[PDB]
């Protein structure tokens, strides 16, 4: 029978926004396909998952034998003239495709997001199939005064970075919608600014347990709040299942700041 499989050989299925997720779709081609008109596969990803229509491949069928259309739900439709499947009569057709997470709604962080697909022969649909769920996480922070942790601070800017062996080794670029990339380029870095409530966050990150050996997430201050000294060192944090969705923003990880002297104008 039909199947859609997440190809991910881990016990946890956490991804960073933008990271490629591999799927395979297997669909039955009926014995009588040659006497039909059309074979359709429709992919309907759950909200938060985008399918990459340019990544579709069908085993044993060339790209000039079918049509791919991108759809408004971020899925796609494959249309195959039934004649082109005559040699697959009674067999399983195997499609591979990639997708990625793009979060436009923050209520989707720490929720399971499945892919779904349905094959149809002429007007007769098969049962919809669903893959395993993927997840993405995040972390919430509050910028406070070191000597009065009730006092939240505006105007702090923080970059997302990775640390290892006592050094910043990678800088994040992008965001939870557009996707993140991490590399050694310390420009165009993913950055957040605090308002008067001191709040900021980074969402759409895989769990810390999925990072390379020895690596940690950290936030690096690059602009201090007014009246405060720029922190010397990054601040480490951990992303785990439900680390984002189970705290209100005001209860984020507190980051302490120390007051500084002024200058003469
Ligand atoms: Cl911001
Ligand atoms: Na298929
Ligand atoms: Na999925």
């Amino acid at each position: 029978s039909d199947k859609k499989t997440l190809n991910d050989n881990r016990s946890h299925h956490d991804f960073t926004a933008g990271e490629k997720i591999n799927y395979s779709i297997e669909t039955v081609v009926p014995w009588n396909i040659a006497n039909k008109k059309v074979y359709t596969i429709t992919d309907n990803p759950s909200k938060g998952l985008i399918m990459d229509a340019d990544t579709i491949q069908i085993e044993g069928l060339a790209s000039n034998k079918y049509t791919v259309k991108k759809n408004a739900d971020n899925g796609f439709t494959i249309t195959i003239p039934a004649a082109n499947l005559a040699a697959f009569a009674g067999k399983t057709l195997k499609t591979t495709v990639k997708g990625h997470l793009s979060i436009e709604d923050l209520t989707l962080i720490d929720t399971g997001i499945p892919n779904k697909a349905t094959a149809k022969v002429d007007n007769e649909a098969h049962h919809e199939v669903k893959s395993e769920e993927v997840f993405t996480g995040g972390k919430k922070f509050v910028k406070v005064d070191g000597s009065n942790q009730s006092k939240t601070l505006a105007g702090a800017q923080f970059q997302l970075v990775i640390v290892k062996n006592g050094q910043v080794v990678k800088y994040a670029h992008g965001n939870e919608k557009d996707g993140y990339t991490f590399d050694t380029n310390n420009t165009n870095v993913a950055t957040k600014t605090t308002g008067e409530n001191g709040q900021f966050e980074f969402a759409g990150l895989k769990y810390s347990e999925s990072l390379e050996a020895g690596e940690s997430y950290a936030v690096k201050e690059v602009k201090a709040p007014t009246g405060y000294d720029l922190l010397k060192d990054p601040v480490l944090f951990t992303v785990t299942k439900d680390s984002y969705k189970t705290v209100q923003a005001a209860d984020g990880q507190k980051i302490s700041n120390t007051k500084k002297g002024g200058f003469l104008p």
